[PDB]
């Protein structure tokens, strides 16, 4: 049971500009996922200290980068907060229509897409090494569930019968062609250490087979 919706006609503005404007600096992405899991992981961690059981659904925090060049996906997972039904559909993109904006002016003022963070909105910058962007979340106390763009307009959300996660997020980077690159450990590990140095949680690198 698959359901469509359009995004904000300005949330689509700022995914059509991540996909048309010409921008070398494309590594920033990892970056900008890195930080969101690694908010997320703070974002439990701290909910954890009134109300232990909270992590019942897994106590380990950390970070997981997984490449897979015969599916030419990189994968960001953490064991995080996760994303409810409501926070897919409605929530975050409520909350982003303000920082998208925000974003638009700064561009037009003369600031560049690696500025992208500051305004809430860095998780649209998978757009730049992505065509499509499959994102698996569980929350406590929601379901699992599967949320999916290729741009253009619109985005799926789905309940996800894949394997259970426990917890957190898997953001799932299906990449462009010209783009693989970000498949590469040596890349990857340049990355994280250029961009990700000081993230306090452990992130692993995982190794193709
Ligand atoms: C400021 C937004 C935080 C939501 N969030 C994002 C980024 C994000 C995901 C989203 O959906 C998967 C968004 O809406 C499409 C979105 O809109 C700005 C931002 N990553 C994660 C993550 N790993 N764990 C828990 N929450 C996350």
């Amino acid at each position: 049971e698959v359901e469509t919706f359009a995004f904000q006609a300005e949330i689509a503005q700022l995914m059509s500009l991540i996909i048309n404007t010409f921008y070398s600096n494309k590594e920033i992405f990892l970056r900008e996922l890195i930080s969101n899991a690694s908010d997320a992981l703070d974002k439990i961690r701290y909910e954890s200290l009134t109300d232990p059981s909270k992590l019942d659904s897994g106590k380990e925090l950390h970070i997981n980068l997984i490449p897979n060049k015969q599916d030419r996906t990189l994968t960001i997972v953490d064991t995080g907060i996760g994303m409810t039904k409501a926070d897919l559909i409605n929530n975050l993109g409520t909350i982003a229509k303000s920082g998208t904006k925000a974003f638009m002016e700064a561009l037009q003022a003369g600031a560049d897409i690696s500025m992208i963070g500051q305004f809430g909105v860095g998780f649209y910058s998978a757009y730049l090494v992505a065509e499509k962007v499959t994102v698996i979340t569980k929350h406590n106390d929601d379901e699992q569930y599967a949320w999916e763009s290729s741009a253009g307009g619109s985005f799926t959300v789905r309940t996800d019968t894949g394997e259970p996660m426990g917890r957190g997020t898997k953001v799932i980077l299906h990449l462009k062609e010209d783009q693989t690159e970000y498949l590469e450990e040596r890349r990857i590990k340049e990355i994280v250490k250029k961009h990700s140095q000081f993230i306090g949680y452990p992130i692993t690198l995982f190794v193709e087979k």
